[PDB]
């Protein structure tokens, strides 16, 4: 309902963890859990690749279509881009649904 | 100057003409110049088919093209179609570039 | 027409980076992108290869050339040297246009 597109077997989810790594021990046995540990984190890169099939337009219609456009006219700042701040933004919602096809 | 393609062998002339009927000759030789024709005109179909070679856009930009649209809002007729009266109309110009390209 | 040859493909920009290291993370999640990092710099060796053409004299002229010569005279420090401080410098611009040819 949300959009999309309805998968029995999607993508399966991915689960990352940092292995822990105790602190130094007592050094006579105790059967607790240990609770003492190092601090860590962890960064590094991630990629992904998806191949997408496409189902190309085939329309008899005489005159031109709708299309998404950038703004012909100046402005402040570039849409879909950076600040002066370094943030990128995205103006507005962008849809699918600008070709048509007949019923 | 006024835009196109400028060749030094661009497509030739066609020259089409109806070829001259007689009407009927005097019934002794006159060495004039037949001035009196038939009265005659023709009609037919002509087709003409070109194939055009296309560059493709390779572009890195982020951010979304300029692209020509049809309006959006309603309107009295559609934009190239034909009136009540059956006339085509083209409404504007159009031009050729709407995407970019860096210098 | 600062000088030089002019390429419709020239050697091709080359661009570096330090990749990112974050700082440690929040210890419950937040969405805002990271601001904290590790703060580093890199350093390394870099090598350029370059083979020229050459374009070799053939001239029939008699007397001598003018040619690119240093100095005969003493002098506080060698043009094309390095200071009493370490300091390199270049003294003089030089051109490439000592040989001559006619029209």
């Amino acid at each position: 309902l949300m959009g999309g597109f309805g998968l029995k077997h999607p993508p399966p989810q991915i689960l990352i963890k940092n292995t822990p790594v105790p602190a130094d021990p007592p050094t006579t046995f105790n059967q607790s859990k240990l609770n003492s540990f190092i601090t860590q984190y962890s960064t590094g890169q991630v990629s992904v690749e998806i191949e997408w099939e496409l189902q190309k337009e085939n329309s008899k219609r005489w005159n031109p279509e709708i299309q998404y456009t950038s703004n012909y006219y100046k402005s402040t700042s570039v849409d879909f881009a950076v600040n002066t701040e370094g943030v990128y933004s995205e103006p507005r919602p962008i849809g699918t649904r600008y070709l048509t096809r007949n019923l």
